[PDB]
């Protein structure tokens, strides 16, 4: 039962548990691209 987040979604530096090739961005504290 592991359902990660979306791109568009919330979380933290703290606590980031966002879907894999991404990047928690903690300006906007919202799961970022990391490919650009």
């Amino acid at each position: 039962s592991e359902d990660c987040l979306g791109w568009a979604s919330r979380c933290s530096p703290k606590n980031d548990k966002c879907c894999p090739n991404y990047k928690c961005s903690s300006k906007d504290l919202w799961c970022k691209y990391k490919i650009w």
